[PDB]
């Protein structure tokens, strides 16, 4: 019976208003030395709101159910009367978001590297009926490898809120759909505008649609008028035009074929979809 007692803790990797996240390793038995994150939620602040309750039961049901290689790994989950426990894969590659500060620009490979591997977690999870959302570089984490890991389908992470209702627009709204900020309903379809989004944000240094402010970053993203710079290539102009569509239904993706649709575009025309699923290609960054 696995227990809080069996992991050493290394380091705190963050905190936030609900609990906090150790870097841990296993003290004995089975992986003694191994390293893990060790999440840890404070159920006084969770249980008194039905839904931070939910979504914190949602979180876990997720983690649980899915088995992908570029989506965090959930490896034990407990509880003891006051916390609650979720022991994950470390991730030591580091934020997506900090690669892009590095670089400023990626090149074409390698945005398209790492949106494929993206598009494919997005199509576990949504064949699972599972919506991503929050598709953002800062929740993009990269293993040891540097192959992509999404992250984040619990509680909020941020240090600051948005109101005193909802944690939807707690962090940055950039790579939003306007269909999320319009509340005028949503489906899959949200997470095909969020790559669009963060592709026009690898290639140009920023993401399409980014103000002065809040509001007016708000103002443009539902107002949709794209303006792609010239120096995209003709793939990836084509691909960005139909994924930052503001008519959910017409975005590549929003289709029968999902994932299946987005990943048949020119742009991916490289990609071997066996070798990449399998990890057997190359990432273009090494966090070694
Ligand atoms: N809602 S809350 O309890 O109050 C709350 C929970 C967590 C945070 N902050 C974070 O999770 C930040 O990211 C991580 O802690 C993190 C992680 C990992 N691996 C990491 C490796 C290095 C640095 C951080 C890592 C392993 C992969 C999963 C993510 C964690 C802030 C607030
Ligand atoms: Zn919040």
């Amino acid at each position: 019976k696995i227990r809080p007692e069996c992991f050493e803790l290394l380091r705190v990797l963050g905190k936030g208003g609900y609990g906090k996240v150790f870097q841990v390793r296993k003290v004995t038995g089975a992986n003694t030395g191994k390293i893990f994150a060790m999440k840890v939620l404070k159920k006084a602040m969770i249980v008194r709101n039905a839904k931070d309750t939910a979504h914190t039961k949602a979180e876990r049901n997720i983690l649980e159910e899915v088995k992908h290689p570029f989506i965090v790994d959930l490896i034990y989950a407990f509880q003891t009367g006051g916390k609650l426990y979720l022991i994950l894969e470390y991730l030591s590659g580091g934020e997506l978001f900090m690669q892009l500060e590095r670089e400023g620009i990626f090149m074409e490979d390698t945005a398209c590297f790492y949106l494929a591997e993206i598009s494919m977690a997005l199509g576990h999870l949504h064949q699972k009926g599972i919506i991503y959302r929050d598709l953002k570089p800062e929740n993009i984490m990269l293993n040891h490898q540097g192959h992509v890991k999404l992250t984040d389908f619990g509680l909020c992470k941020e240090s600051i809120h948005d109101g005193t209702v909802t944690h939807t627009f707690c962090g940055t709204i950039e790579y939003m759909a306007p269909e999320i900020l319009m509340r005028s309903g949503h489906n899959r379809a949200v997470d095909w505008w969020s790559l669009g989004a963060l592709m026009y944000d690898m290639l140009t240094g920023a993401p399409p649609f980014t103000g002065e402010n809040r509001k007016k970053t708000i103002d443009k993203i539902l107002k949709c008028k794209l303006n792609l710079p010239p120096y995209l290539t003709q793939e990836a102009r084509d691909l960005l035009k139909k994924l930052l569509k503001r008519n959910a239904a017409s975005r590549l993706g929003a289709g029968p074929g999902d994932a299946g649709e987005v990943q048949a575009h020119p742009f991916f025309r490289h990609i071997n979809w066996e070798e990449l699923l399998a990890r057997k290609v190359e990432p273009p960054f090494k966090p070694l």
